[PDB]
């Protein structure tokens, strides 16, 4: 038809249509029909998402962990584990001080059985009911097991696998095609979800959210510049270069709310910059769901926005309860729209700011209007920290 363009460009907009028209109804009569027809138009993008983040959860590791030698994964896996955690631990810590320096929220005044959990007591009940951690664990196991059949003796089982092995491959691919199928939808979409949120602003309306959305798009651009810029220098990477490539997966996800949809870019990108194919099929879906540093900070400013309204000063000891929760959260977090906020409810109950009392509902509604746009900056972090931490280790390797 007639919609053939490239895809970013269409995108990019529908985005800034949706803003100035939302704007210009806002002032006028009709702002509350948006909420009655457009609407639709973005949840139905959502529950497109939704659908597909476990299917290529579940295939795409299979596909990776298999592929690799048992003992190679040793090596990349250690290593990534290891920057993957950290730094979702140092990230949170920069968005407490930034909200000290900045001071937001004036206002008026187990831990065993979580880490046992991840084994499943049943898989297919998981798979379905929604659980995603445990579905790694019973990915990656199954992948480990089918490399040692296709070496078995008996000529049975090493046909048997390899048509295993064949299926889900065959299954993951599909994702990647309906993925881009979506996108040619996303612009609609897009155009919608921004409007809704323009019709009921909340940016600069009072100077608490004014100061929440400096905090973190501060600590974001600390975060990428202090920490990443560090790292690839010392490794032996030219940061500009390595984010010139990037800029057409971090457009991707900014505009679009989703680390998922975006995966088959950045392996497209990976391979336009030389990346290695076993490493980067392993280590990117892997990141996507486990390494959201941009939630954890977001989670943690957050947290001491609800506290500092309160009143309820914190003590060191529940300072780094906040931070061990938080990287908790960032990983059993779904890696769609709506799920970064619903699990800053946890680490909450947690260090007991209990939903019970009105009160925090109420501060808690303020942070979850803002949101919508909080959403478009905690992503482009989070898709640029699998990219980091892939480089780095081909680099070593
Ligand atoms: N779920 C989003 C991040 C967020 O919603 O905060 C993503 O991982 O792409």
């Amino acid at each position: 038809k007639y919609i053939e363009y490239p895809v970013l460009q269409k995108i990019l907009i529908g985005l800034i249509l949706g803003a100035i028209v939302g704007l210009i109804l806002g002032h006028y009569g009709y702002a509350d029909a948006v909420k009655t027809y457009v609407k639709p138009f973005g949840d139905l993008f959502v529950r497109l998402l939704k659908m597909l983040v476990m299917p290529i959860v579940f295939a795409s590791l299979v596909v990776g962990a298999a592929s690799i030698s048992p003992a190679r994964l040793g090596r990349v896996g250690v290593k990534i584990v290891v920057y993957y955690l950290l730094t979702s631990a140092f990230a949170v810590t920069l968005g407490i001080i930034m909200a000290r320096l900045f001071n937001p929220g004036a206002g008026i005044h187990p831990l065993v059985k979580i880490l046992l959990d991840i084994v499943p007591t049943n898989p297919f009940g998981a798979l379905a009911n929604g659980q995603v951690c445990p579905t790694i664990f019973f990915a990656i196991i199954l992948g480990i097991a089918i490399t040692y059949l296709m070496n078995s003796e008996n000529e049975k089982v090493r046909k048997s696998a390899e048509t295993l092995l064949d299926a889900i491959n065959g299954l993951a691919e599909a994702m990647y095609k309906i993925v881009n199928g979506v996108m040619q939808y996303a612009p609609i979409g897009v155009f919608a979800l921004i409007a809704y949120v323009m019709a009921e602003q909340g940016v600069k309306v009072v100077g608490e959210l004014a100061k929440v959305t400096a905090a973190v798009y501060v600590g974001l651009t600390l975060q990428i510049l202090l920490v990443y810029f560090v790292l690839l220098k010392i490794y032996g990477i030219d940061p500009i270069s390595f984010i010139k490539k990037a800029k057409d997966a971090m457009l991707t996800a900014f505009v679009t709310r989703s680390s998922s949809g975006t995966l088959p870019v950045t392996m497209r990108v990976a391979k336009e910059m030389g990346i290695s194919e076993g490493i980067y099929s392993f280590t990117l879906p892997l990141g996507a769901t486990i390494n959201m540093d941009g939630t954890a900070l977001y989670q943690g400013v957050s947290t001491f926005f609800i506290a500092n309204a309160l009143g309820s000063h914190l003590t060191v000891g529940q300072q780094l309860t906040i931070v061990l929760t938080a990287v908790l959260a960032s990983i059993c977090t779904a890696g769609v729209p709506g799920a970064g906020a619903i699990m800053l409810a946890m680490v909450l109950e947690s260090v007991g700011l209990p939903l019970t009392d009105p009160n925090v509902a109420a501060a808690y509604a303020m942070i979850l209007g803002i949101d919508a746009i909080l959403d478009m900056g905690r992503t482009m972090v989070n898709v640029t920290g699998d990219l980091t931490g892939t480089a780095i280790v081909a680099k070593t390797e």
